[PDB]
């Protein structure tokens, strides 16, 4: 059958569905409605940054649609709703005045969702960083970052906590890092080599250092000032795509691991044991910030789940540990990214040249966080492919390698949970076709075809797949 066995009844009682999107790359109303600009706008309007220079300034316009959005998810039968608020949109220069407007758009979506019978999960960061912290402080730079996202964190606990009982601070820290300040190719374009200035050996791991700081300090907030009367969670979404030794030599093996241990246990091993991965702290050595004994105790056990983002696999090739003069977190890793096995790909790739549909990948991850990490609770809070620009409509509606996607992924997640992985939920990324942040919208991952020159809402293959797989 085109659900291949799959339905409710073969995921666990009360497991959670739903699809994904991100402030940025669906509200549109990026410079209405009081919100201040982050420094994806900044970035997004300097000519030659993103594909055709376009930019989020109108995007989706779920701003005023929003209300079509949530029937839609409801008619398709998910659960729930991750979602992130623009920090901006609240606090136009990312501290001091309230823009009400903006608290008001958040309060009518999460109680239209509630309405609706739709579990918000709300994103408190997805790239966004108000412009003004970026010019004001550098950024995640700065460790001045854990109060300024603590106050920030605080109002939105204090605004909506009542009704928002599952949150998450951050999303993919490690490509902010990654992108940001090592290769410089995302906002604030730091590095080496670049105009902005950077240090690609150097601010990676300061950045990240931030982020978990950050993400503590906001925890601590919740749980001693709010989480007695709300009663609620806090995570943190990571990428992880999965890492399988290209041979079983010991090189290899070694290699999958370390990457593995740079890629997810860069966050994971602190968030749940504390500290950094013994290989990152002798490979990177000085310019890998430690943590006090108070830090660690903090930063340890302060995820109520883990948000997985999952897409991808590739294999890895090793080679003798070197010592080599440091120039980027990528080149620590000492490893060799391979796409192919005995001379055929790992898996064809969508229209992103990073996606490899490699469905065993997701297996892969889920099942190496439950025996290394002691099964914590995991959502994973995406999962998607995208389509190529410029087909029809109907092209875009018939969408049957997406169909595949989602129920060979599927069906591998529900493999390892049956084998005992400690999954809660399943987010799709995404709800809508949207702004895809360097490709713009040249790359299509909805399940609903967004038209983008009428902004008429049409649902895919792949959204009738889901209505029919979840129907309660
Ligand atoms: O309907 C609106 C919209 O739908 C779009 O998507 C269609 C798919 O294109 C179409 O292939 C899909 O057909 C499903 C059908 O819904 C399922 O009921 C059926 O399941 C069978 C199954 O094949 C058996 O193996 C199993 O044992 O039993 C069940 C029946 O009980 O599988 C087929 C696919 O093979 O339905 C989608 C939603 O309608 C269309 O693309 C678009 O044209 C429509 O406007
Ligand atoms: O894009 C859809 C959606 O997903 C979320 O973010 C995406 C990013 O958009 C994308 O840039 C990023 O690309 C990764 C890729 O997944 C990795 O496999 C690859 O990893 C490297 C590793 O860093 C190297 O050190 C190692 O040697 O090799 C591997 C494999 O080549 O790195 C690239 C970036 O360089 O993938 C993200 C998801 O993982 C966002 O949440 C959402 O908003 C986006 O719309
Ligand atoms: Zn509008």
């Amino acid at each position: 059958n085109w659900l291949g066995g799959l339905s409710r009844a073969a995921f666990p009682k009360r497991f959670v569905f739903g699809t994904v999107t991100s402030a940025y790359q669906v509200e549109g109303m990026a410079a209405s409605g009081g919100r201040g600009p982050s420094i994806w706008d900044a970035f997004a309007h300097t000519p030659g940054n993103v594909a055709g220079n376009q930019n989020g300034d109108v995007a989706t316009d779920q701003y005023h649609r929003y209300k079509e959005d949530v029937n839609l998810m409801k008619s398709l039968n998910f659960d729930a709703y991750r979602f992130s608020i623009s920090w901006s949109r609240i606090f136009p220069d990312g501290e001091g005045r309230v823009n009400q407007e903006g608290v008001a758009y958040y309060n009518n979506l999460i109680n239209y969702l509630l309405q609706k019978g739709i579990t918000p999960y709300v994103n408190l960061y997805h790239y966004d960083l108000p412009l003004a912290l970026e010019k004001k402080y550098g950024g995640w730079l700065n460790a001045k970052m854990a109060d300024l996202f603590t106050e920030y964190a605080d109002f939105c606990f204090k605004t909506f906590g009542n009704r928002v009982k599952h949150w998450f601070t951050f999303n993919q820290p490690r490509i902010v890092a990654l992108l940001g300040y090592d290769a410089g190719t995302n906002p604030p374009k730091r590095c080496t080599k670049c105009a902005a200035g950077g240090n690609s050996a150097t601010e990676p791991y300061i950045v990240a250092h931030n982020f978990l700081l950050s993400h503590a300090a906001a925890v601590a907030r919740y749980r001693t000032k709010y989480q007695a009367a709300q009663q609620g969670k806090v995570g943190i979404v990571l990428d992880f795509n999965w890492y399988e030794a290209l041979s079983n030599s010991t090189e290899d093996q070694a290699a999958a691991q370390r990457a593995r241990d740079f890629h997810i246990g860069w966050y994971l091993d602190p968030l749940i044991n504390g500290h950094y991965p013994q290989i990152m702290q002798d490979l990177v050595k000085d310019r890998l910030p430690k943590f006090t004994p108070e830090q660690a105790r903090l930063v340890k056990g302060s995820a109520d789940y883990i948000g997985i983002n999952q897409y991808t696999a590739s294999y890895m090739k090793g080679q003798q540990l070197m010592q080599q003069t440091p120039t980027s977190y990528s080149a620590d890793w000492q490893v060799t990214a391979v796409f192919a096995k005995n001379g055929k790909p790992i898996g064809p790739q969508a229209n992103s040249n990073w996606l490899y549909i490699v469905p065993w990948g997701m297996y892969g991850c889920v099942n190496y966080i439950k025996q290394k990490y002691g099964n914590p609770t995991v959502v994973i809070t995406e999962n998607g492919m995208d389509q190529p620009a410029n087909l029809s409509r109907d092209q875009y509606l018939r969408d049957t390698t997406r169909v595949h996607f989602y129920r060979s992924y599927l069906t591998q997640l529900k493999k390892a949970i049956d084998e005992g992985a400690n999954v809660a939920g399943y987010f799709a990324w995404s709800l809508l076709d949207n702004f895809e942040w360097l490709s713009g919208y040249t790359s299509k991952f909805g399940i609903v075809y967004v038209d983008f020159n009428t902004l008429e809402r049409h649902p895919k293959a792949s959204a009738y797949w889901f209505r029919d797989m979840l129907k309660h």
